[PDB]
């Protein structure tokens, strides 16, 4: 099984460029990442900082997580990221993807010693 | 009780300004759209557009929900959002809201005929 923290850094880090590359990023990215092995993952999106940027997150601006828990926090400035999206005629295990590059505020729940994001909740 | 179609636009419509006229936007529409009632609704997302073209996203792109049903759609456009979250000191009853501007895609589920959101999943 995997840590929390290395579940989010799989699932959701994408370091290597500065934004998506190109329309079939998406279904590149949900493949190479494991997302679509027992399934298609629904939605997830990849965000395109540093890791060091993305840690840092755990203590920016502390906001209420979508489920009301406590220990989510929005990022002070707006990040690279690529949402993904199960599209037009996916079915599992043909999965399908829609990418959308956009800058915009990321929201995640930290936790742990060393306080790092372990879910990626929202982008604004 | 509210229909499904009521309660979305109760909870995420205002036409009436086209952006978040101040950084108390949101405390005022949390409260005056009975989201602080019963407790503080930790998230929610007020769109700036008219009801006319938000309820014409359910003809737009058909995507994934966050939680893996397949009546969500994504607008093909940006629309002008406002991103409420409970923040700092918040405890009901006395709620207390960050209010985040920003131009995105919205994602709504769409139920019902004549064919409208009845969900507001995230927007991109």
């Amino acid at each position: 099984k995997e840590t929390a923290a290395a579940k989010f850094e799989r699932q959701h880090m994408d370091s290597s460029t500065s934004a998506a590359s190109s329309s079939n990023y998406c279904n590149q990215m949900m493949k190479s990442r494991n997302l679509t092995k027992d399934r298609c993952k629904p939605v997830n999106t990849f965000v395109h900082e540093s890791l060091a940027d993305v840690q840092a997150v755990c203590s920016q601006k502390n906001v209420a997580c979508k489920n009301g828990q406590t220990n989510c926090y929005q990022s002070y400035s707006t990040m690279s990221i690529t949402d993904c999206r199960e599209t037009g005629s996916s079915k599992y295990p043909n999965c399908a993807y829609k990418t959308t590059q956009a800058n915009k505020h990321i929201i995640v729940a930290c936790e742990g010693n060393p306080y790092v994001p372990v879910h990626f909740d929202a982008s604004v």
